[PDB]
């Protein structure tokens, strides 16, 4: 009934393809060379998102033993502890970090169905590769853009399911400086930079932010407010932007590129309506991404787990 996971594949060589300093313009050749390289291991993102959103959305037990089967599989076979190849950049780097936000919010989903024998191997794994991720941004030399609250998700999620608090507090710092980053005007620095792509960059760091907030409300705590409601300007920014991007036009120079607001918004509707801005957005649903950890639509709709 439970499909053959792929071989968890201990090396990882994805390919960096932007051509600019604004990380902004895309070899098509080069997007399609790292498309290829990592199809595999985006297809088993996919599929532990899907299969966890089957336990949530009908609460099958075995949709959540064949999660926790594939995870148990992948962990065993030492899946991304090996080398991240570099071809042209950090992007093998950048991979491990959306595939542990992939596999880590996934175990989370159906961490209420696993027996002992499934978290001693599962857990290990996560831990290893959250604390991995850590230890590449304990460099001083690598800014922490929008990478590091994608990075922080994963560790964030490893940190609840395998409750293991140092990594709690690890994934909470990183959405901290997250906020930090947030100017008055809504705007992140480091994401100002990425010309034509600015408007994508800003939805694009908010996503990870706005997740991690609710795996803090599954913990029973409130990030929203964290530094007077910083979160709701960029949120704003960001919404308003895929209406209308004439700030991002002026405040940049460069003619974006036409946004989609991401499946943040099937949370944060929720959370502060602010008259309803999110329900053009909303209409657009289900909003489906691994790497958030599946169907924001559903999770936001019916929780993230269905049980505490
Ligand atoms: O075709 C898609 O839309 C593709 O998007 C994929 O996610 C992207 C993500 O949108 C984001 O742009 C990210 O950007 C990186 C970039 O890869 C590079 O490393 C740069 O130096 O840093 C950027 C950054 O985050 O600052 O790249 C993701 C990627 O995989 O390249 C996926 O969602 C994919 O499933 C989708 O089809």
């Amino acid at each position: 009934a439970c499909p053959a996971p792929p071989p968890g594949q201990p090396d990882i060589r994805a390919i960096g393809y932007y051509t600019d300093k604004a990380g902004s313009v895309i070899d098509p050749a080069l997007q399609q060379q790292n498309k290829d390289a990592t199809a595999p291991l985006d297809r088993y993102a996919a599929d532990v998102a899907r299969m966890s959103d089957d336990y949530l959305r009908n609460g099958d037990p075995a949709a959540a033993q064949c999660t926790l089967s594939w995870l148990g599989a992948w962990a065993d076979d030492g899946a991304m502890l090996g080398q991240m190849i570099r071809v042209n950049n950090d992007q093998s780097f950048y991979m491990r970090q959306w595939m542990l936000d992939a596999v880590a919010m996934a175990y989370l989903k159906v961490h209420d169905q696993a027996n002992p024998q499934q978290r001693a191997r599962i857990d290990p794994w996560l831990q290893k590769l959250a604390r991995a991720n850590l230890a590449y941004w304990d460099n001083p030399k690598r800014r922490r853009n929008n990478h590091y609250y994608w990075g922080g998700l994963g560790v964030l999620a490893t940190g609840l399911a395998t409750d293991d608090d140092a990594l709690w507090q690890a994934g909470h710092a990183a959405f901290q400086k997250g906020i930090d980053d947030i100017q008055d005007d809504g705007s992140l620095p480091l994401e100002m930079a990425r010309g034509q792509r600015a408007l994508h960059y800003h939805d694009y760091a908010l996503a990870p932010l706005v997740m991690m907030a609710e795996l803090a409300r599954l913990r029973g705590q409130d990030w929203y407010a964290s530094r007077n409601h910083a979160i709701d300007r960029l949120a704003r920014r960001v919404i308003e932007g895929s209406r209308d991007p004439a700030w991002f036009n002026q405040h940049t120079g460069a003619a974006q590129l036409p946004l989609q607001a991401s499946g943040w918004v099937e949370f944060y509707r929720l959370r502060s309506p602010d008259g309803g801005v999110f329900d053009a957005a909303h209409a657009r649903g289900p909003f489906h991404s691994p790497r958030l950890g599946g169907d924001l639509t559903l999770m936001a709709t019916h929780g993230i787990v269905r049980t505490p």
